[PDB]
């Protein structure tokens, strides 16, 4: 449980849970929920949620308030641990040129005696949509910069980024950091989508990417990543994983 | 005091109406009787045809199998001195750089052609090949006039990525003031050979030259091959370029 000693921390998971794959979806949702029960994160950032998946989450993850990025199709969601996180508002920023109904979902909350703006997105998919993905990244980073200086901004989501693309933007702006980079680029959680290790898409080839990423903007030294680890690497009863992506579990300390 | 030439990707890879289209190319060449013809996408039976139909030209080829370039040199006007083939080590499309050393009277030339790597997706390799071409153009003695004519598949931004043409290498179309009437050499609005139901146009076919100041002066540039044949298609999906130049001492 979250005691006094652990009160300066925020923990979260971000995970594209592949709700577009209808096969074995209820069992796979139960697998995601088992992971949430194991770690009891304060916040969960999800991508590729669909409406019946919301019902699975209400059943097996009932301690979370669910905020969604849309009502129909597939969309992102932010889950907030009841009793820990106080919800203040939700904002949705459009991506006017998306061809995949993507957008930027933000929720303003209070947690641990601190004000946060929590953001997620599922940026335009595939190599061929690089230009639009880069435009969306700019929208995300601009929104991170625009937040009031007092609030702690955390983005976590499925960026679909290739390393060359971040550079095409000129890189993360000066007060914005990537949690994996901050922690010294640890190899154990570098790749979040890996067709050698994960067979869910049935791709007969071996490719791996760091698609899922965490960005944060805080006043100097005020937000310090403590750990980053993969989740969802256990096969379920059906012999498949919860998703084609691995999830990321992150803890950060909010410091005076 | 002149040299005249045509450069033309004649699409030997399109087997449909190929015999009629090859005869169409040559009917076209017969109208202009150029000193030199640079061809791309020649295939072996097309080459066999040219060896008979164009027996009045010396025919130099870039390969013997698949598809390849050729340079045709008018006998009695052009003295053939040597050929050189330079590989593009990373081509995935058997492309290369074909060069011939020739003389027209007292004037020595190095004439070059290539069919640079095709498609937007192969931009990086195409740029590497362009660099190989430009490097080679610099190698000739200063008194030798160097002309490259071929299907470059270039986008203008790719030439910028390359660093631009060097100060001593000129594009004949640019030299002539960027005339609009012969700008685009591949145009799916005007050319139906690929049955592309949309309008796209590119200046893929280009002419570069290096000559001592004022010793090679482009005079004209025109598109050729714009007449539909009996079968209702064109000799190629590309138009050819006919260029006339003076060599002025
Ligand atoms: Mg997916
Ligand atoms: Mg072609």
């Amino acid at each position: 449980s979250n005691g006094l000693e652990d009160s300066s921390t925020i923990s979260f998971i971000t995970w594209n849970i592949d709700g577009l794959d209808g096969c074995n979806l209820p069992e796979r949702a139960r697998g995601v929920c088992s992971c949430l029960a194991l770690y009891s994160p304060d916040v969960v950032f999800l991508q590729e949620v669909i409406p019946p998946y919301c019902a699975y989450l209400k059943k097996r993850a009932a301690s979370y308030t669910i905020i969604t990025g849309n009502e129909e199709g597939y969309f992102t969601a932010i889950l907030l641990k009841k009793g820990r996180v106080k919800f203040k508002s939700q904002e949705i920023i459009p991506f006017p040129n998306t061809k995949m109904m993507r957008n930027l979902l933000c929720v303003n909350v209070s947690l641990g005696g601190n004000e946060f703006c929590l953001m997620t997105s599922h940026l335009e998919s595939t190599r061929e949509h690089s230009a639009e993905r880069i435009r969306q990244l700019k929208t995300v980073l601009g929104k991170m910069q625009e937040a009031p200086d007092s609030t702690t901004v955390i983005f976590a989501g499925d960026t679909n980024l290739r390393d060359q693309e971040v550079i095409k933007c000129g890189g993360l702006p000066d007060n914005v950091f990537d949690a994996w980079e901050f922690l010294g680029k640890p190899k154990h959680c570098q790749y979040t989508w890996d067709t050698k290790a994960n067979n869910n898409l049935r791709i007969p080839a071996a490719y791996k990417h760091r698609f899922d990423r965490i960005f944060f903007r805080a006043e100097e030294g005020h937000l310090i990543p403590q750990s980053l680890d993969l989740v969802g690497l256990e096969k379920l009863d059906c012999g498949r994983f919860p998703s084609d992506h691995w999830g990321l579990l992150c803890t950060l300390n909010v410091v005076l």
